[PDB]
């Protein structure tokens, strides 16, 4: 997992559960105190899993609930650390550019496996976004979407269209419907 992104999760976990829980969890995996992660750094997915397992143990909360809460709260963290991706954008534009952003931020990582997040308009007021990744981080995915709605102050309804798993890849397709129209038909 891209290091700086794990960095956002650490900050978000501190916001949710406190420095004691987080410090203890990072200590359990040998994380240097006040460790600063650099842009080219990659952090083992298993290390991330172990950090979250410790937070779960200490807070008594199920790991899936933690990922859901982290997703909901991490958008704020992203808006502070990566402000350029939010400036002058509407929620629909933000969501539609995510697939490209994830490809961009993982390009120079050995064995890059970013999640695919292809979104496609399906109506004047809705898009279908399909999460595809071997990591099966459904709760985090859904949480970020909810947090994005809150950050952009644009109400949406989210319905699952379908989910599945094949050859190690998990997929979750959701239909995101906006209160007001966001698209209009134009000649192709
Ligand atoms: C400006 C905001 C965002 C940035 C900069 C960003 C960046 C990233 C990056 C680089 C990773 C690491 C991937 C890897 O190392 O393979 C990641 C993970 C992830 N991102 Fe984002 N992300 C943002 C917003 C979102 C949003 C809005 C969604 C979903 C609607 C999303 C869904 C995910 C998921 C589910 C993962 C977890 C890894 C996986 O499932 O395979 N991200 N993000």
């Amino acid at each position: 997992m891209k290091g700086t992104i794990v960095g956002t999760w650490i900050k978000t976990l501190r916001d949710l559960y406190g420095n004691d829980v987080v410090d203890e969890s990072l200590k359990s995996v040998g994380w240097e105190p006040d460790r600063v992660i650099t842009p080219l750094e990659d952090i083992d997915d298993d290390e991330v899993r172990r950090i979250f397992a410790k937070v779960s143990e200490k807070t008594g909360k199920n790991v899936n609930e933690i990922w859901r809460e982290v997703g909901r709260q991490n958008i704020k963290t992203f808006s502070e650390w990566f402000p350029s991706y939010f400036a002058g954008r509407r929620l629909v534009n933000f969501l539609m550019m995510m697939d490209e952003v994830h490809l961009q931020l993982t390009k120079m990582i050995k064995g890059a496996t970013p999640p695919r997040l292809i979104a496609k308009p399906v109506a004047k007021d809705a898009i279908e976004m399909e999460y595809v990744s071997k990591r099966k981080m459904y709760d985090y995915f859904l949480g970020l979407i909810e947090g994005s709605s809150k950050f952009f102050k644009e109400e949406i309804s989210v319905e699952e269209v379908e989910r599945g798993e094949k050859d190690g890849f998990s997929r979750l397709k959701v239909r995101i419907k906006f209160k007001n129209p966001v698209f209009e038909y134009k000649k192709n």
